[PDB]
């Protein structure tokens, strides 16, 4: 995440740190006891779910493993176009509530009342490394039209846009599939943007989460 700063340890607790190969891959929104939400472009093998993390450099009293047992991706994703970005991980091992992990309620309402909205990720900084530290960022929603304009003929209804007009304060690569929270609501996912990260006039492109609700109930209720 690129221009924001450290999250305080307590105002995160539904964010999942996804590693591959010894290392972080994406973020992830955990949505029930069972199932973490990711972005479709973070499907890898043998995916390692952390939840209650923090700093990745070290070991936390509150952190949870779990390896995932089942990966869903969207019947109607698409790689090309990043149309229908969306992924459910199912866990091995339950998730352990505690205050610093909890699940993340979903915005079900595409037509919500424009609420505060922030992202969250251990992806690259300004700097251009890797932070151990998760870092946070204020950023609002850009009208269907301006990211429309910034991005022609690429913005699905399946797509949502958030920036910041004032330091470009966005998200970046290693915070895919972490989320975009409105209104203590999961409204989006970290999908894709500009290149290299930042927001001023090319708004971040976020998974529109509201579009999905029946097929992760759906998803999550199946045998
Ligand atoms: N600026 C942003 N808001 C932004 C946020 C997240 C990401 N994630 C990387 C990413 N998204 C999708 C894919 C992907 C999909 C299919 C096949 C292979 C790859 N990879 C990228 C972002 O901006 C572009 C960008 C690209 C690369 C390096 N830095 C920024």
């Amino acid at each position: 995440l690129v221009h924001g700063g450290p999250c305080d340890k307590t105002s995160h607790p539904y964010q999942a740190a996804l590693y591959t190969s010894g290392h972080l891959l994406c973020g992830g929104v955990l949505i029930h006891p069972l199932w973490v939400l990711t972005a479709a472009h973070c499907k890898k093998p043998n995916l390692q779910v952390f939840l209650g993390k923090h700093n990745l450099g070290q070991q936390e009293s509150s952190q949870e493993q779990s390896s995932v047992v089942r990966a869903v991706i969207h019947p109607d994703y698409d790689a090309a176009s990043h149309d229908q970005d969306i992924m459910l991980l199912r866990l091995a091992r339950p998730a352990k509530l505690s205050e610093l992990i909890q699940p993340l309620p979903l915005e079900r309402d595409c037509s919500a009342q424009t609420t505060s909205c922030h992202i969250l990720g251990w992806g690259k900084t300004a700097d251009g490394d890797f932070p151990d530290t998760i870092q946070c960022a204020y950023i609002h929603l850009v009208s269907r039209e301006e990211c429309e304009h910034a991005y022609p003929g690429q913005i699905t209804q399946n797509m949502l846009c958030a920036g910041d007009e004032k330091y470009g304060k966005d998200s970046c690569q290693g915070d895919s599939g972490g989320p975009l929270v409105c209104g203590d609501h999961l409204r989006g996912l970290v999908s894709w943007g500009n290149y290299p990260c930042g927001s001023k006039e090319k708004p971040g492109v976020y998974t529109n989460v509201c579009r999905y609700t029946n097929w992760i109930q759906k998803t999550i209720q199946a045998k």
